[PDB]
């Protein structure tokens, strides 16, 4: 019955409101000039970049690159009570539920990021402010090309022109792979993402009638979000050795023994 991969598809935009404050319906509205929302205040140089603090709420680079990680640890936590609504996902195994969320949480990140991004730059601060591309190019030497294929992938994604409801079947299809390292029971895996799997399909294909395959061209963007992330991390690396005065989040450093 397709008609219950609706009501599927239903719980998991509803939750997805739920779970996340910032919509990619809002954003949009906020990047392009729309009555509904408010502009954005932009920082595209050191002199706008403080000038942020009195209109919204230690190097430079270093402060913007801990934001991330702030931001992110946050995200973490809008991601995991996004998982827990995902039906049959709190019925799983303990250590599958933590092993899930680990291998799918940048991923999503990086996914919802795109949400927040146009070519020329990226929304922060709950959309209160919008920081440029080029400012985030002319960072330091480590932290010169840490948010530059985040674009290079935003980009790309953004030309799906996928909706809010289609994300929120997406990002579920995300987390319930079963083909991650170190699984316990998969079986149980693949048949709730072979369910979502379903429900993605005819909801791209109800959403979207006019754009062929679109099933097909989301499921390989997962090939570009797997590359972000090992590349990340590899990134990291790098960091943490020339910057010894770097605190990162361990919740952060939990999610990336990973590999
Ligand atoms: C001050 O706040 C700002 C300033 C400038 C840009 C932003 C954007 O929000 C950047 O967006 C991102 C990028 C990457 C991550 C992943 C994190 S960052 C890391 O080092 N490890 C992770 O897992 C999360 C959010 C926020
Ligand atoms: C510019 C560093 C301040 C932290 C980034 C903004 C997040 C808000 C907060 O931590 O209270």
């Amino acid at each position: 019955e397709s008609a219950d991969l609706r009501a599927l598809a239903k719980h998991l935009y509803d939750s997805y409101i739920k779970s996340f404050p910032l919509t990619k319906a809002k954003a949009r509205a906020i990047l392009t000039g729309k009555t509904t929302d408010k502009s954005p205040f932009v920082i595209y140089d050191m002199n706008s970049l403080m000038m942020g603090e009195d209109k919204i709420k230690k190097e430079v680079a270093i402060r913007i690159f801990q934001g991330c990680q702030f931001r992110s640890v946050e995200a973490v936590q809008e991601i995991t009570e996004y998982a827990k609504s995902i039906p049959g996902f709190v019925n799983l195994d303990l250590n599958d539920q933590v092993t899930l969320l680990k291998y799918g949480v940048h991923e999503i990140i990086y996914t919802m990021l795109a949400s927040l991004m146009n070519k020329d730059g990226v929304l922060i601060s709950e959309g209160q402010g919008f920081m440029t591309r080029e400012f985030l190019k002319s960072l330091r030497k480590p932290f010169g090309d840490f948010m530059e294929p985040k674009f290079e992938f935003a980009v790309k994604f953004n030309a799906l022109e996928l909706d809010d409801s289609d994300l929120a079947i997406f990002i579920a299809v995300i987390i319930l792979s079963g083909d991650r390292p170190g699984l316990l029971n998969v079986k149980p895996i693949e048949d709730i993402q072979d369910n979502l799997l379903q429900a993605l399909e005819l909801q791209l294909k109800l959403n979207h009638p006019e754009s062929s395959q679109l099933f097909a061209k989301l499921l390989q963007k997962m090939t570009d979000l797997r590359q972000i992330v090992t590349e990340h991390v590899q990134l990291l690396q790098v960091i943490k050795k020339t910057e010894t005065d770097m605190s990162l989040h361990p919740l952060l450093q939990e999610i990336y023994k990973d590999l």
